[PDB]
């Protein structure tokens, strides 16, 4: 079901401050390895009126490293998939909600994702394109309610110094009911491997992998 | 541009907890007087698996009622019209976003919605559907950024007893540039005034009228 | 118990981003017409190297003007009294826990009152001094877990133009089990009337009366 | 100045949901290896009405052990020593500030604290005593405002099952300005390592360390 080798595609619709957009992509990667790349194209909508770095953490939780003693929750739920949302909390106010399905077709896995943010301020960060990529993280995961839950402290590194703050808030809802694993972390680095001027078209690389706490 | 009588038609696509769905419907109502009532349809996703209630205030303010000294940011934005978003957060970490565009075609305003909440316990009075209804509520507003911005602190009373609580963040901004008013309040009181047995069909009517703060 | 002109002591004990203070005051007024006055001054750590105005609002409710059909949760309090606790979220990251104790004594009502507040940026509006005051306010009030508690979201006018967000949490804990009222909600205004230019020295004047929302 | 082995004296003056308390105790550790021990007594306000929990990680970071490329800000701080503040945001609507200040004397750190905790729900964890310590955390630091931040995504176990989640806010300031690390991480586990049947008497040890991510 899930090769050593898969290859997916990505479709999200979104809105940021009144404006919509479209985004296409085809990516690919190793699940077992915790590595999965990506090249995205703004369809509409574009050239985007703000940073495309809170765009990049929304374009693959299925590439996870998992040690064996861990359940990996999200292989498991295939070839039927899982879905995830997520909640955004910016310092200055702004928020952003998501909503995706992840499903298997055809050998492919297929991502289509859903996008609003809203309450950015006009001169910050985000709508002044100031980022400049996010900082390795550390997501703090748990069951509850029956699904997958995490929480990141994540952070975006701004153009003039200093660090631009965000919370991430996710919940990833298997299709069926499979093996839950316990308290756990997931490490990532998501970098964004290259763009042209304007951002309409870009390619992401992110290394992802769970173990449990250092357990000092 | 805004008679004394106008009519308004709205489409909402939303998902909640990874459950599509999609409502249409048709209102009216009189802009200066501060009243207004629609009914809606769900056409996709019904019957729709969490309590209506959080819906409904996505639902008019162009038909809030404004003194001559607070200027009608709103009403003024037309014939272009203005575009809202909000953010919802309720007191047991569900939290939506909402992006919302007011146009005006021949005489008949013009809504479209698109609407996320994530994060709402399965066991929750949204997805156990245990709601009755908003209290009436009051809005406190005020300009910046450029466009007009308001908070809210209402409650959702519970079939059990008690109340739930949610806090209302919205950002309202005119198409074209318009007179902004100063700090000032507005009282709204919803409520469903018919809904067949499943929720797919239901009318509801909204008084909400602008003032300062009764000055004390 | 509570005469129609009744006079207060105060004292506040309080920590700002590290820094130590103490503070007494003496006020006064009519509890059931809803005004009341107070003195303050520093008696330890001033001059203050912070906002004076976000000490304002820790220093009366029993004071509040109450419509006979709305039970007075804290004056039916006394003689014992009742206790208060409060979070203040600033929107800049800025947040403060306040616990207070009232008393009668002799005649007089008693004010013990403790303050951290911790996480605000030394170039923001508070450690910067940059406000002028709050917008009067419209408290949301309910009853819950056998007490009184109410949410507001208030505004403090900034020197140089705008507004600075904070949004208050209380917690009115009567230390017996009186009658409590239901929804509601209290409107106030708090103006210092005289303050020397370091704010060791200050006075203040509240308006502050409940009511039912004015039903739209 | 600070020698392989430590020992601290430390005293808390707190107060959570109305309910006031003073504790004193004593600990030592391993300032380079980041171990440290405590033992504690409920000298007032005994026996607690609420878990004790809350109040363990507020009893030591300049025994976090730290790799010699990451400036050790909070060791670096003494002889004159550092203040830290910090806010925990308990899920269901806990918040609670604390304010410290740690100094060197005669060899032996001295530590002061002041807790405020408000809006405890009577039925939860915490009120009810449901708590069963806390899960090993890693909280994530930035220099900002010429200070160190960090924030940490905790959780309490729970007697029922499931977790009981807090997210940390912590300030951490050096009283006079020494140098300040870059973006980094810090693991720590506490245990509950003793105790009496009322928590009167409380021991407890961490283990902590820094690190950079593993900079997948």
């Amino acid at each position: 079901v899930i090769k050593e080798f898969m290859r997916f595609k990505v479709r999200m619709e979104g809105t940021v401050n009144g404006h919509e957009f479209e985004i296409e992509g085809e990516g690919e990667g190793r699940p077992y390895e915790g590595h999965n790349t990506v090249k995205l194209k703004v369809t509409k909508g574009g050239p985007l009126p703000f940073a495309w770095d809170i765009l990049s953490p929304q374009f693959s939780k299925v590439y996870v490293k998992h040690p064996a003693d861990i359940p990996d929750y999200k292989k498991l739920s295939f070839p039927e998939g899982f879905k995830w949302e997520r909640v955004m909390n910016f310092e200055d106010g702004g928020v952003v909600t998501v909503t995706q399905d992840s499903s298997l077709q055809d050998g492919c896995f297929i991502y289509k994702v859903k996008f609003i943010g809203v309450n950015f301020p006009s001169d910050g960060p985000v709508m002044q394109k100031k980022t400049m990529g996010w900082e390795a993280s550390t997501e703090r995961l748990y069951p509850r309610d029956g699904v997958l839950k995490g929480e990141i402290h994540k952070a975006l590194k701004l153009k003039d110094g200093g660090h631009y703050l965000v919370e991430f808030k996710s919940i990833y809802m298997a299709k069926k009911p499979v093996q839950l694993p316990g308290y756990y972390y997931v490490d990532s680095k998501l970098d964004i491997t290259s763009h042209n001027e304007d951002y309409t078209i870009v390619e992401q690389y992110e290394r992802t992998e769970g173990r449990h706490h250092l357990f000092l």
